[PDB]
């Protein structure tokens, strides 16, 4: 899904540039990304989190992903969607834990989480293994023997209870960039018989850098699209590219991006080599999005 | 010692027809072949998601069918299993069903799960979880034992199989932790093809206070590809009706008024008519009036 | 003993037979149903008697029970039935799905605590009692199990997990005859933010026979009172029973047969002014919530 | 002692409007006589009784009546659903001592036993205020070896949820229980722990095996005798002109305030040193000790 | 080896230091101003009548309502009853929602209540001889009392009492804000009640009809019928300019503080506008204002600066919104 | 080290404020009820009391708290806390409240430690991402309490957004004001009346009768245009930031229109874009940084 994302295609002045290093148009929130690089990298950052607001397929996670890609290439990058933390599997904290311990790279890099699996066929079936990892990498790294990105997408939908294990992850030195979404403007806070701008706690609120990212244009659209595409290896007509951004712009980019894998599929069976209208027009009409299969329910 | 050896959704007997999707080598509908009828456009649909399948492409997606009841939203799931392989392993099950005073929803979860994976020595990983544990003496909880389980696993990963179709129907009933639960489930290579069902538009998601398409969470709708299934012609539900009694082991006219039936109240219901029917004429309208349909004992 | 005189239900009715005064359609219903179960068709279904109060939905269950056959065990038991301080819903619905194999009077007779010895102590039957008893009958089989009839009334008072309970109890072979029954149209399903047909889930609902009770008329409810008088051996004027029958019709079948044991109780027939001393003591659910609405 | 007259509820089931301490009520009597021939002759096995009436009409002593007329010996106990709630017990130890102090032993109540043969009496400390299950099996075992059933009184029945309501149910299915007597002044309600409305809070099952009596409020004539009756018991002497006041205060609010007024103008009278309490001490006491209309509006 | 000691109780924030019997002459009548008791003349005269009741052993199985809105000196009745009561009388006074804690269940918070209400003259309460008797006790404890321990406390001072060396002293507990307890709470005071050695349970509200906690349906007071029943009802009405002046002018005595006679206008105004806990609190501040400003006696400048300085809750709530 | 600045409340030996002293600037009226209040903590009147300081958000009411700490001495601990911080997946209420209170009572050794640094030190990387809880064992508290007690300065406990705890959290703050060692609490809200969080009553600033009645309430009016350019020069120069004017003014501006902890978040981004701050610098970061009003308002 972000394979193109290569960094924030900024220029030495952190002012970004319209296509580069996979990032297309979104200037502000590419700009904006720019001035929390730069605070992350001369060390101001700290104690702060990044807040992204914006509609859906905005690039929010893209933005996320190049900050990982700019900080290094061995920087590790979850990211997690806020309803993720509620299991039937794990505890909230067991879930919290393992997405933090996921952005936590060991440059023997590998992820803290991955040497705890490690030294742990079918899911269909420990602090002290934890405790024990954790010792081990405490002496590797004194003998002289890598914190990432965190995104929490859809982070309205945690409580309380997990806004103060958050809250207390920032107060860490070895903490990873905690970079949080939302599409909400005011909601409650779960747990909470409270309305705050954007679920989150006048708290954890107050110690964000909110960045906002606008929607796309048509050209905008259609460059991401091509970008996608390729990252696919599926190869389209102009015509097609065209429908698919006006598909995309009426529905969702996610929708748009949905339907390339499908089309592709339609056309290799028409024993065919360039995706055209028809194939798009086809696949359009056959898997439905959330605007056309909820009016069709009611 | 693991000892593998059962009759699924057949103890029923709804879908004795359904012997496949019925699509041509373009994987487009015929409109009657394989025991499906009509409904050509979710089945051309299900036929580019089993080529995708095929293809190796539907890794880290799932099906949704949204339609109204009685639109061959299982038939199509049935029809999946069917063209995926005769061997391969087919469970539906409500999302109600997770809900047990026997077992917990992680356990409800983990053996529809099961029921869906198959081994050939085609047996499920259930009905050999089932057989190699302490049991007409389990008769009148219903949980399988970890231990047993580890001990299944371990001696299926020595002798290696066949992962099938879990269709999981009135799916706006799974909370936030059981969508979750099928989420990371989508990501194992074992798993088998999930396809839900529902026919809510906007609903609730369980165990939360926001609304969402058919009570589905985004990150979980995200992965979903959408098919719609569209209700009955007069003409297809009569196919489907001459379908039914054919299997069961039935003048014109009562056709006739039995597609009325099925039009005015539900496929399904017109389909419960058939052997109550078959009953009161091998004994020597009738049946309508004695067994009623949702809509009348409600009203009534 | 309120259905003493059932003694069962050419599938046509008779107006008065084995105990069974009126309800020619639901009684011919239960006869297509009773056929289907005889000839082993009612299999994984179940049956639902729609109707309001005193409708003989209670009575066609006992019927179809004794139907079936003399042995036959019948159970009814009230969804409500299932929510115990002294038990869980499982051990409450394990219980009446065994008092309908009994399997249960098994249970109790081979139970450490039981009778007088159990009379208000500090209600469960072990897992390990269960497991014996179902090894020895198991083990009686195969040397050389009739299921029976389980009745639900109050349906609706069920949630949603109990339903689960009794669609997994519908798979097994040795399960006896669900017969279950409500007076309700569309309700929420408890433990459920969704209303459906009698606060049935859908996937339970399909697998249903619905069947419907309407209301007595006043020679109908005249002849079950005058089948009830002789069951406890009691003895009325033609014009008691003309005010009865009233009293009936007004109120309820149940609150009729109710005052027929105090009426003969208040020297030899019990008269007219017998009815109307006893109706004036007893209330009926009508009256006592209407005097409180005050 | 609030039920101390209360003696007994003639020979053809018939009440005299004044005798064995009970005064006018003559239907609600007359309903407890056929519901105790009932109990007598073995018909009322499996139902239980409803009272359903305004407050201060006599449930409580319709129910104390019909345990004295099932014999002197017999155990008498009345509680109010809101009782099964408690920080002490589960609603099932509640409930199992409410129905263990209604059967007694010839010779005092299972309850009783229970507690003497008991640890912790001794004598606001810790702790739980169940009885060990061992304790009952024994209790159980040594009584099976060696029966009179009682009455129990739930007033406020509306009170109860649905397991509670179960419990009770399931109580009528054994030989040696107590006769249950229900009461309520609720029409429809809600069964607590359900989401449906039933008359009197009971579920349908229950309702179908009740035998369902009503009490009338009662008259200016009968009121000043229950609490002229009341007086004798507390040994109060009250002028003619009180008893007025008196009789008038009750109707206005209610006869449990009246009575409760009773002890407190004694009391003042003999502040006064007096011999018989007269209108301006109840008329004190009045204005001092206000009833739930008053304290509610004047809050 | 059981240990007895006494300790400051409501006598730490000294509110009632004034309250020393209810002011009634042999009559039981009150007199406007006696024993620290200002105006308040038929729940003072209620308050003698079940003191009477309670001497006389009548009270028995009952317990007492103070019906009033805030301060009106219903906690100071209560107060007044226990010292009417006797000297050594114990006093406790808590506030419904202080049975709901973290630290301990409702049934400790209660026991530990009631057993803060019984006396023992070697006078100490239950509860100081339980914490005394403890593992940890004070500072060691500095961030519920074992079963154990309050078994042999009890039997110890049962032991005592038969052989003549203590003598238990029932107290005073008075419950304010009564309408925040459960319908489990009540069950737990009314089974209380049946006890021969319980204190004189005082219960107070403001509210007339509320919903009972833990419940769907409405009483008076948030009280169960069962409980009402058994509760003799006393209420208190609002303080006059005469009797609000009266009350602060012993609060002033109390803490050693000499005001104007026009400063003791202002405060009387302020506190019928405002609360008459509100005044007495602008009383400390004004004092220590007065005291910076190098001064003998209160002038309304003080009590001036100070009521715009530290805000009742009128104010706070209305700059909030 | 947004409190950097603030070493006393800047008041007379008449406890009357001066303008601009000890970090502290404009805010007269309630750093004078504050010199009231720290007085009364001298001379012993303010036992079994607390403080409620009652103010929109950015009005000094945790600078107040810091002053009051400072000026009760440079030893005195003070701890900081907002009410939703009691409510963690990593430890109970009592923990999260009993660890605020152990970070607000010194033990001067000559230098003072917290009494919650001795029970670290004392106990059992990466500890918050490690398993783990969280709390702290009760027997190491007990020997620590043990071998302070053979061996005290309490000092300032902040509770921020106090509407957010419950009534059960409320009884524990109640049963600390009686202790003897117990440090000061300082409660804030911005609110008027709300529902007491575990109860169907509403009550002013969201707490119960009974602690009410113990609290002596001191309010914030929000700062002028001349205070909060004072209190951003301050800022800046903890910061080591130097801006233009003209740039103090526009910052001024955006805090008025905005907040104060707003404008203070822009010193940070705009000296890194910057490297003397000028207005086109604070401009880019104002547009580039949102404030919870545009956030909001964009999202809807
Ligand atoms: N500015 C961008 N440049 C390149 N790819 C983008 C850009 N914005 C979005 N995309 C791509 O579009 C898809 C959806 O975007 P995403 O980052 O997930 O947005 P959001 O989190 O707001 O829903 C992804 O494949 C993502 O990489
Ligand atoms: N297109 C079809 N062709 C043949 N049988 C069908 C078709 N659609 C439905 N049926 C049959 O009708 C019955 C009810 O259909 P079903 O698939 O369960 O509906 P739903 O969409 O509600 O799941 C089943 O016996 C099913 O096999
Ligand atoms: N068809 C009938 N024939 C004889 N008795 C009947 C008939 N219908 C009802 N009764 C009797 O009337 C009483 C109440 O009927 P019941 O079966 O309990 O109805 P329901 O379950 O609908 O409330 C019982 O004593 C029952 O035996
Ligand atoms: N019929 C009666 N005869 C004598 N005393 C009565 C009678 N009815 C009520 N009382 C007395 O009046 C008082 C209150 O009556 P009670 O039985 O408690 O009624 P309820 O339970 O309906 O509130 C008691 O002292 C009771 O003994
Ligand atoms: N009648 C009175 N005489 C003397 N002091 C009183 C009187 N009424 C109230 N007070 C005092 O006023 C203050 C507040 O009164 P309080 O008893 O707490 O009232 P309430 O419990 O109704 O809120 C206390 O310091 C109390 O001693
Ligand atoms: N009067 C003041 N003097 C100096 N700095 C102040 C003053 N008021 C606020 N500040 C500073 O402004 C910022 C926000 O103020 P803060 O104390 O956190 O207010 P609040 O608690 O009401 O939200 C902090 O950096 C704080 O130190």
């Amino acid at each position: 899904a972000h394979s193109h994302i290569r960094g924030l295609g900024l220029d030495d002045a952190l002012e970004p540039r319209q296509a580069s290093q996979g990032m297309v148009g979104q200037l502000a929130a590419r700009r904006a990304a720019g001035v929390v690089l730069e605070m992350i990298r001369e060390g101001k950052i700290a104690g702060r989190a990044v807040l992204i607001a914006g509609q859906p397929g905005t690039g929010k996670t893209a933005i996320a992903m190049g900050m990982a890609q700019a900080l290094g290439p061995d920087t590790p990058f979850t990211a997690i969607a806020g309803s993720e933390i509620f299991s039937l599997e794990m505890s909230k904290t067991e879930a919290l834990t393992q997405a933090f311990r996921r952005s936590i790279g060991v440059r023997i890099t590998v992820s803290l989480h991955e040497i705890d699996v490690i030294n742990s066929f079918l899911a269909l079936f420990k602090s002290e293994v934890r405790e024990q990892i954790n010792a081990k990498v405490a002496e590797w790294r004194e003998e002289g023997k890598i914190p990432g990105v965190l995104f929490i997408d859809e982070v309205h939908m945690l409580d309380i209870e997990s806004f103060s294990f958050l809250n207390r992850a920032l107060e860490s030195d070895m903490a990873p960039v905690l970079i949080m979404a939302t599409n909400r403007g005011i909601t409650r806070i779960r747990g909470t018989s409270y309305q705050s701008p954007h679920g989150i706690p006048i708290d954890l609120l107050d110690r964000l850098l909110i960045v906002s990212t606008t929607p796309y244009s048509e050209k905008d659209t259609k460059q991401i699209l091509r970008i996608r595409c390729e990252e696919e290896d599926v190869e389209m007509s102009e015509d097609a590219y065209t429908v698919l951004t006006r598909i995309g712009l009426e529905t969702s980019l996610r929708y748009a991006i949905q339907l390339i894998t499908a089309a592709s599929l339609v056309c290799r069976k028409r024993k065919g080599t360039e995706v055209q209208v028809d194939d798009i027009k086809r696949v359009y009409s056959l898997f439905l999005d959330e605007s056309r299969s909820t009016q069709y329910m009611k």
